[PDB]
């Protein structure tokens, strides 16, 4: 499971009946011995005022791990949902890569917000993040320049770059925010990739993201369902911006 609606907030405005909530959670999330849900008998603001020692002294057995976890949620700030591009630049897009640029960008500048994360990866015979998970606005805008100057060339070993979005969903994922990957290629794959891929993207469901694709050029229908979570979550680019603008705006809530 995941952190709970309440718990989506950032800790300062947690009740104490969520902290006492976000105690039971972490108990089972991380398997640690259970506490009394009067271990912390406060609210969120007087939570973010205990020292790493106060919490070893209420709990002996796991308030070193409590505390951090309180960190990394702190380091969330008030992200809510974390957005991964996995972007197709082999060979067979080096004629159409302004079209997966201006989809990027579109809905990149759309959503920049305090709730929201960007991740860029591009990938062909080889996987680069071009832009590591962020929501400063800045290093957004920097990353776009950065994803206008690629030059599509390689094979599509697609796996590759999905395996660039579950590791950042892995350490900096989960918690207060949904993972989003979409997926823009063709579905052209070769040999084993299609394994690999599909083996990849069981992996990003796994740590609960949902994976989307957008089909480019004449694309693979039925490679993209199997990469994508379902039929519905594979469109077109044409469209595909409006098509995702609404599935953003859903999850926002």
């Amino acid at each position: 499971i995941a952190l709970p609606a309440h718990l989506r907030l950032q800790p300062i405005y947690w009740s104490r009946d969520d902290v006492a909530q976000w105690l039971k959670w972490a108990e089972n999330e991380f398997s640690l011995r259970p506490i009394d849900s009067n271990t912390f008998e406060m609210n969120g603001k007087a939570l973010l005022l205990l020292t790493k020692e106060d919490f070893r002294y209420r709990s002996p057995h796991s308030g070193d791990e409590l505390y951090e976890l309180l960190q990394h949620i702190l380091a969330q700030a008030r992200t809510v949902f974390d957005l991964y591009f996995v972007l197709d630049k082999s060979g067979s897009v080096a004629n159409n890569w302004i079209e997966i640029y201006n989809f990027v960008q579109q809905l990149a500048e759309r959503f920049v917000s305090p709730e929201m994360r960007l991740s860029f990866i591009v990938f062909s015979s080889q996987a680069t993040i071009i832009l590591p998970l962020t929501g400063d606005r800045g290093k957004i805008s920097k990353g776009l320049e950065d994803l206008k100057r690629v030059s599509p060339v390689g094979e599509t070993y697609i796996h590759e770059g999905l395996k660039l979005a579950n590791e950042q969903i892995q350490k900096a994922g989960g918690l207060k925010t949904s993972s989003i990957i979409i997926a823009l290629t063709d579905g052209k794959l070769d040999g084993l990739v299609p394994s690999y891929a599909e083996k990849e993207a069981k992996i990003s469901r796994s740590l609960g993201a949902s994976v989307y694709a957008v089909g480019v050029l004449d694309f693979e229908q039925a490679q993209l369902e199997r990469i994508a979570d379902s039929k519905e979550q594979v469109f077109p680019v044409k469209g595909g911006f409006q098509a995702l603008k609404g599935i953003i705006n859903s999850i926002l809530a």
